[PDB]
């Protein structure tokens, strides 16, 4: 009624001020939430402020089947205000832009693995069925089992990535399956399909991962110079404190597992739970 029409018109103030201000934006896509839980649309807008923050993309999440509804009150497309979410996990700095509820599932999916929250990531990846996108949905479940060191699951999903059409994510399906083969001890293997996956388009996405998983591979066959060249790349490169700390000490190695370890877990989500 008249706060329908108050929501309308705060919403596209706020796409105005996007180019002026991010901040004042934020604001107003902030009011009509405080107003509206339910605005999918604004909690997205919040998303392309830089609000980040876990319960927004949950938010977003619940609210999906109001996906469109505000911004189309005011005949704007979700698809111009240009939000993105992060869907890359361990592996890579991937995102994905923002134009359709599959974007939100990906992003809550991945937001929920790095919490820790892995069931709830795959409930929301499997609540829908993905209509041309299961390489997609692979990915996401790439992502999730990633960040619970499920590495065989990880292969699962990924060892069909020749077959898929998007080549970047190809390319980061192969940097998936050679940290997965990395991490459990198939060094030889993590090194020519992280060598491979580096001549992709995921390759400068994926540098850190692809940088590091090769110095512990070759750190752990002996090759230790190998290990330093790659390690002094990566300083270089994508300083980081666990570089210089891998660089300074050679008995830093990458503490691997196996198949029938993984099955044994007490919880599988839980790598500390090994029976
Ligand atoms: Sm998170």
């Amino acid at each position: 009624g008249h706060m329908t029409d108050r929501l309308a018109s705060l919403f596209e103030s706020a796409v105005s001020m996007l180019p002026m201000s991010e901040a004042r934006s934020l604001d107003l896509f902030t009011e009509i939430t405080n107003y509206d839980e339910s605005a999918c649309d604004a909690w997205i807008g919040r998303i392309r402020c830089g609000d980040t923050d876990r319960v927004t993309l949950f938010r977003a999440w619940y609210s999906r089947r109001n996906f469109g509804q505000l911004s189309g009150s005011v005949q704007i497309s979700m698809s111009t205000l240009n939000a993105r979410i992060a869907i890359g996990g361990l592996y890579g700095d991937i995102t994905y832009p923002v134009t359709s509820p599959l974007a939100i599932t990906m992003g809550f999916a991945a937001c929920e693995a790095a919490q820790g929250n892995y069931a709830d990531a795959m409930e929301a990846l499997e609540a829908a069925p993905v209509a041309g996108s299961e390489h997609l949905v692979a990915w996401m479940k790439a992502v999730v089992y990633g960040a619970a060191e499920r590495w065989t699951d990880v292969i699962d999903q990924v060892k069909s990535a020749g077959k898929w059409p998007d080549k970047f994510l190809a390319g980061a399906a192969g940097v998936a399956h050679g940290v997965a083969a990395a991490n459990l001890a198939l060094f030889t293997e993590a090194e020519r399909r992280l060598t491979e996956a580096n001549d992709s388009p995921a390759g400068e996405a994926c540098a850190r991962a692809i940088a590091w998983y090769l110095a512990m591979a070759r750190r752990s066959q002996g090759n230790e110079s190998a290990a330093v060249a790659l390690l002094e790349w990566l300083q270089t490169t994508h300083p980081e404190p666990k570089v210089a700390a891998a660089l300074k000490d050679p008995s830093y190695r990458l503490k691997t597992t196996t198949a029938e370890q993984i099955a044994s877990r007490a919880d599988p989500w839980d790598p500390g739970s090994v029976v």
